[PDB]
């Protein structure tokens, strides 16, 4: 048998640990201080949220496919106004009859949003490191002008960018004379104008106010208002602001100019927000907000989270002294082993963090809010029932203490290790999630479950040996430099926890009439999980990742509440497409003599039905907005002839000499040659719109197309926009119906007689590499989960010696707590994700512990009947398990229920506060009845003592 090998091995190594103490505990507890001293050289925290995506992702691919060929998504910084103690009005118009308009959408409420929003434009911010103060030009998005950028050029979008942020035309009045009505027309009739046709050079009014921004490009209503069902624009609830910066790199030096200008961004906000107190109600957001949102408590919870190890502290040497009577509580307190138990865990959990601070790993939020409370609830378990074996075991008339440890040592050694080494599997195979804040904290957990082993075995038998030591002295628990005292001598009154409730506590639940009742009470249970798994949710809302006290809350309540459109997505064509033949114009075409089921045809279809597709506002196409700018009239034009002859007349000259049309005439749905799309496409990207050209141009198509030296295109990007997504359920549908759109699309596209095989069209958005983890999160879980339970099965036969009834019949016991556990996780509402994966992978190590023991001691049981050893079994092992396993965890996981962050609140506090007290009752209920009817049969248990003996023997010299 390969368990009695290990467990001499451990008497004889107990033995020799115990004969040098000194030498051990210096000798493991310099490298434990060597390991720990790398919590400066290379420790780093990784703040933002690229720690949430898979690096070798799809979604990643895709992104980097799109930020090489395009550059990177914009950063949006948003305000959100809705001011509500104001009442609706009744307006007549002239053009559209009798409106009622909403209590935001008053003149003097939109003077103070352009004053807000002149003066956070002219917001200047100094760099620290001897630079020039950044203004907004150097950092805004200029979608027009980005080389020669000036602070009128940057992407700014609100209601009042119909008027050109001036307030002189927002004051501007005119009576019009329309079918015998002189009416006062004034700037609702012109936003009423703009609400529908945003695209307008010359207002249809008395008024002839222009509608384009001040950058020059359209401003659309849902980028503008929100909270109307419709087209009813005038009744909107909520005006919004949106600020749009150029992105960059990590690495860049421009990027720390764009979050310092949106750090004092916020703070105006905040200040703004005071002023108007009586007035709006504001909420805002910057793109840096979500990092040093969910960066923010983790300094200011840790302390309150360091309270766990003094109530450990406190918990040892309490449960583990002798209170034989007053004149010897003092030298019986056992308050060493516990300051040793806590000093074992503190250097495991420190050694396994600078070990990986050694190695460039960077560590991250989760790691030092869970790690050190997670390692605490399961290392001190070893080290409590070793000591409590220890307190058990009898010595033998003339034997040396350290034989004694050794022997002690030998038969609990092999059960702790298989606890540990379990642990450690699940730990390690839990960190194969796609996930990197997962995968370091895995990483982290196993490597310092294994050092916490390590240690306890080597450490802690010295700290044991040398304290039990002075306790056959006189020597007091703490205080043993002096005051040694008579000391009347202890007995054996076998305690209150083994000896009273337990055998008080066994008669209970090994009746005849408890013993059916929970087995029927345990089977309903397993049942009704089974059940009730099934309506569980997939996905992590972001909101969970916030604390509670934060002004993202109030943000994303706004934003699912009055935004009528989502994020927008950009269809990707990338290389291998023509687009210069007429064949490859025809297949993306929406009119004009084109294709019945095209690109933008499809695009638009799906949008016609918002709920089986995410979409709501169809895709604008560079390609049909390229075939009628070159339709002929005012619009393309060439000189007749000069210095230039034929090079380009744009819309802004006014000649004779510009009478040549760019295209012909006489020839229907007009598709330009390949000579003629090659020489002209980039005029039509460059061109300006203006009023007598407003067809297009640089201002929403300039960064749309990638071209080469020749003029060819490369790669292409059609935007769309989402329909608002409130959850990550409509997320990752969101995701899944696009992709399958863009699928849809390229089977399609590829017939077209010319495009190579393997491209594709792909469809993009800012928040995919977040959300793509959950198309295929449930079976790999399942995977894992059955990777899992495979090697514990496998190491808790060869280790303990096991039969397959005994080796079953508390793996039937591991399975009941997962499915009791997954059932009341979707009774409590507690998502499934990554985190929760995490702790449940770590739950199937953790509760090896509660069953292992008691499955092993009624193993070696050598009684009469089955109840008889269910008793003894209960009785010895049961109390040990209760008093260690059950109870240890306790304060590391309660202390985690004043986490202040919702994600350690939510997915470490209860679903470890589920796993505890599952296992308990299925340790402690369940099991030894279970064990009463069906169990392994008595075997020969003389070959521990036969073996022991010849240690025992072996152990003078
Ligand atoms: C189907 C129905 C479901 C029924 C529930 C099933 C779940 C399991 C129930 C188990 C019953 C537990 C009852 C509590 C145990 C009380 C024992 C007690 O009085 O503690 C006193 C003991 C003191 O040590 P000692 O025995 O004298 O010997 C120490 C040393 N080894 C020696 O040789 O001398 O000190 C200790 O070691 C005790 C430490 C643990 C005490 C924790 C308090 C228990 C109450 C919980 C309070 C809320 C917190 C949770
Ligand atoms: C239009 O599309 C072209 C081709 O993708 C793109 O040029 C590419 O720009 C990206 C981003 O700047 C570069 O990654 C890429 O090649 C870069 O150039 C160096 C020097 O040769 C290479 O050694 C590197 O592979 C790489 N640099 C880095 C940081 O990886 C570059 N490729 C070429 C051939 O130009 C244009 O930028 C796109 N145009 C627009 C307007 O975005
Ligand atoms: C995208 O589609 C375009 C339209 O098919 C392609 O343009 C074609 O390129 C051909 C060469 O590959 C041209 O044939 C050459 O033209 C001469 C002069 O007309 C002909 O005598 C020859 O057949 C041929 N050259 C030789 C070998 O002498 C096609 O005329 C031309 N099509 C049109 C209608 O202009 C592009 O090549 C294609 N782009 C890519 C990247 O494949
Ligand atoms: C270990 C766990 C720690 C990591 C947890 C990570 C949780 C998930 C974080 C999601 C991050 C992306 O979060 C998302 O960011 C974008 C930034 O454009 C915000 O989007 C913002 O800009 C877009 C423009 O593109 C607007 O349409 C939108 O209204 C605005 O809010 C989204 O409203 C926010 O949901
Ligand atoms: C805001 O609009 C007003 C009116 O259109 C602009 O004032 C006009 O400016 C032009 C050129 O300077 C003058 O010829 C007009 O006589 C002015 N009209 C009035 C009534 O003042 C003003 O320039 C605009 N402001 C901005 C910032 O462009
Ligand atoms: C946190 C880590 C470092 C704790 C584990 C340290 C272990 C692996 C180390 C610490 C002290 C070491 C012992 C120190 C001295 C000796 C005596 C030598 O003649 C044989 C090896 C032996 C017996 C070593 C075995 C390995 C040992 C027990
Ligand atoms: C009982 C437990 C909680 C005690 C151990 C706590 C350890 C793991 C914690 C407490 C304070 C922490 C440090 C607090 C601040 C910083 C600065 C930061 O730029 C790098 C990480 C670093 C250096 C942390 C490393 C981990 C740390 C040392
Ligand atoms: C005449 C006999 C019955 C006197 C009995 C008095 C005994 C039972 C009293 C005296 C001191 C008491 C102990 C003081 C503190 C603790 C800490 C707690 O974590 C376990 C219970 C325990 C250990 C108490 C159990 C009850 C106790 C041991
Ligand atoms: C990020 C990329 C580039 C590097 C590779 C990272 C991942 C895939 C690697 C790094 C270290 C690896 C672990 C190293 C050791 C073990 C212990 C073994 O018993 C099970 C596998 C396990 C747990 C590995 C899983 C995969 C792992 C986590
Ligand atoms: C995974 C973590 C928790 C524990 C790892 C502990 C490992 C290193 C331990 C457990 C069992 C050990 C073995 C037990 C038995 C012997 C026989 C002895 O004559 C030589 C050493 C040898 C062969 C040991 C080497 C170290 C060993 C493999
Ligand atoms: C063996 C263990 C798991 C048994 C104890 C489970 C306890 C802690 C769990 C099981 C079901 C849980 C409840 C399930 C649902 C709700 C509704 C929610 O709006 C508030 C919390 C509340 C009221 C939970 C409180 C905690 C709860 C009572
Ligand atoms: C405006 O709201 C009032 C509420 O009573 C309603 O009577 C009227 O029909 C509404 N007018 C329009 C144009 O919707
Ligand atoms: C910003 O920059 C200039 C040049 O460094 C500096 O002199 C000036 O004082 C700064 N602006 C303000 C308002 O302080
Ligand atoms: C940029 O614009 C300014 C103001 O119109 C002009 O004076 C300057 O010459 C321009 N710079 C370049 C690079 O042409
Ligand atoms: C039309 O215009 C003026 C100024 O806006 C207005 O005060 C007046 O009532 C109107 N004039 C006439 C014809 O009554
Ligand atoms: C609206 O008015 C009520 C009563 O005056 C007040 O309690 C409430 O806070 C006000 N809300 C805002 C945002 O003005
Ligand atoms: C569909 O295709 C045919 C032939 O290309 C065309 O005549 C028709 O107008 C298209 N759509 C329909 C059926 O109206
Ligand atoms: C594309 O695939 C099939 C076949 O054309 C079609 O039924 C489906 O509706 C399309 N995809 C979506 C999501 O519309």
């Amino acid at each position: 048998s390969t368990h009695t090998l290990l467990g001499q091995f451990f008497q004889g190594w107990g033995t020799w640990v115990a004969s040098w103490p000194l030498t051990i505990l210096v000798l493991s507890v310099i490298p434990v201080v060597a390991l720990a001293a790398g919590l400066v050289f290379t420790e780093l925290t990784t703040d933002p949220v690229e720690l949430w995506s898979a690096p070798n992702s799809q979604a990643r691919s895709e992104k980097a496919f799109h930020d090489q060929h395009f550059g990177p998504f914009f950063r949006t910084n948003q305000v959100i106004l809705t001011a509500p103690n104001r009442s609706s009005y009744r307006y007549d118009s002239l053009l559209l009859g009798p409106k009622n308009f909403s209590g935001i959408l008053d003149l003097d409420l939109l003077l103070e949003l352009l004053e807000l929003q002149e003066r956070l434009r002219h917001l200047q911010v100094w760099s620290p490191e001897a630079q020039r103060n950044i203004s907004l030009q150097d950092i805004c998005y200029a979608p027009l002008n980005p080389d020669n950028t000036s602070l009128y050029d940057c992407c700014i979008n609100s209601l009042l960018q119909y008027f050109q942020n001036n307030r002189t035309l927002l004051l501007l009045t005119a009576n019009q004379t329309l079918m015998g009505q002189t009416s006062q027309v004034d700037w609702k009739d012109h936003f009423l104008y703009c609400a529908n046709a945003p695209l307008t050079f010359k207002d249809g009014t008395a008024l002839a106010l222009s509608c384009m921004a001040d950058y020059g490009a359209p401003v659309f209503p849902f980028l503008a208002i929100g909270g109307y069902k419709g087209k009813d624009y005038s009744e909107a609830e909520a005006l919004i602001m949106t600020f749009s910066l150029n992105n960059y790199p990590a690495g860049d030096p421009r990027l720390a100019q764009a979050k310092l200008w949106e750090e004092a961004f916020l703070e105006e906000m905040r200040a703004f927000q005071r002023r108007m107190a009586g007035m709006f109600q504001v909420t805002f957001m910057a793109e840096r907000s979500l990092e040093d949102e969910i960066n923010r408590t983790t300094a200011e919870d840790l302390p309150i989270f360091a309270t766990s190890y003094i109530v450990i502290f406190l918990y040892i040497s309490l449960a583990l002294g002798s209170y034989s009577s007053w004149s010897r509580v003092m030298v019986d307190s056992k308050a060493t082993l516990g300051l040793g138990g806590v000093a074992v865990v503190l250097g495991a959990v420190m050694a396994a963090m600078g070990f990986f601070s050694y190695l460039g790993i960077r560590s991250s939020l989760v790691i030092l809010q869970v790690v050190p409370f997670l390692v605490l609830s399961v290392g001190a378990d070893n080290i409590f029932i070793f000591v409590l074996e220890y307190q058990r075991l009898p010595r033998r008339p003339g034997e040396p203490r350290e034989v004694h440890i050794g022997r002690a040592l030998g038969r609990v050694a092999p059960s702790m290790l298989l606890c540990s080494l379990s642990e450690a599997i699940c730990f390690f195979l839990g960190a194969l999630t796609p996930m990197p804040a997962v995968r370091t904290f895995a990483l982290t957990s196993g490597l310092a479950v294994i050092l916490d082993f390590l240690l306890q075995m080597s450490a802690f038998v010295a700290l044991l040996s040398l304290d039990s030591k002075r306790q056959e002295a006189s020597r007091l628990d703490v205080c043993c430099c002096v005051k040694p005292q008579e000391l009347p001598p202890p007995g054996q009154g076998e305690g209150l926890l083994l000896g009273f409730f337990q055998k008080a506590y066994a008669p209970f639940l090994l009746h005849w009439i408890t013993r059916g009742v929970v087995l029927l009470l345990f089977l309903a249970l397993f049942g009704v999980s089974l059940y009730s798994m099934c309506h569980i949710s997939v996905g992590l809302d972001q909101e969970l990742a916030l604390p509670k006290d934060s002004y993202l809350l109030d943000y994303f309540l706004f934003l699912n509440r009055y935004f009528e459109v989502g994020a927008p997505v950009y269809f990707v064509t990338t290389l291998g497409y023509n687009f210069s033949s007429e064949a490859g114009m025809n297949a993306i075409c929406s009119s004009a003599g084109c294709n019945n089921f095209s690109f933008t045809q499809k695009i638009q279809y799906a949008t016609e039905f918002p709920e089986q597709s995410y979409l709501a506002i169809p895709a604008s196409s560079w390609v049909d907005d390229f075939i009628d700018w070159l339709t002929p009239s005012s619009c393309c034009r060439l000189y007749i002839s000069g210095p230039n002859k034929d090079k380009f007349c744009p819309s802004t000259v006014n000649s004779l000499n510009c009478l040549k049309n760019c295209m012909s005439i006489t020839m229907g749905s007009v598709r330009p040659s390949v000579e003629q799309f090659h020489k002209y496409l980039p005029w039509f990207l460059n061109d300006r719109p203006n009023i007598k050209c407003p067809k297009g141009g640089l201002a929403a198509y300039s960064t749309s197309v990638n071209l080469t030296s020749d003029g060819q295109v490369l790669a292409s990007r059609f935007m769309a926009y989402h329909k608002p997504l409130k959850n990550s359920q409509d997320y990752t549908e969101a995701l899944r119906a696009a992709r399958e759109l863009a699928a849809n699309i390229t089977a399609d596209l590829r017939k077209v007689p010319g495009t190579d095989p393997a491209f594709e069209v792909f469809p993009y958005t800012i928040t995919n590499v977040f959300y793509e983890q959950y198309l295929t999160i449930l079976p790999e879980g399942l995977f894992m989960l059955s990777l899992c339970l495979v090697p514990t099965f496998a190491v808790s036969c060869l280790l303990l010696g096991l039969d397959l009834r005994s080796g079953l019949l508390n793996l039937l016991s591991i399975v009941m707590i997962l499915v009791d556990t997954v059932g009341f996780m979707a009774l409590w509402g507690i998502s499934y994700n990554a985190v929760s994966l995490i702790n449940l992978v770590s739950a199937v190590g953790m509760s090896v512990e509660f069953v292992s023991h008691i499955t092993r001691s009624f193993a070696i049981s050598t009684k009469p009947t089955w109840l008889e050893r269910a008793k003894e079994a209960t009785i010895s092992m049961g109390s040990a398990v209760f008093a260690g396993v059950a109870m240890t965890n306790l304060p590391g996981i309660l202390v985690l229920g004043l986490a202040k962050a919702q994600l350690i609140q939510i997915f470490f506090f209860r679903l470890n506060l589920l796993i505890t007290l599952l296992g308990l009752l299925h340790g402690l209920v369940f099991l030894p009845v279970i064990l009463s009817y069906v169990g392994p049969d008595v075997n020969p248990a003389l070959a521990l003592e036969q073996k022991r003996a010849e240690e025992a023997v072996a152990a003078v010299m």
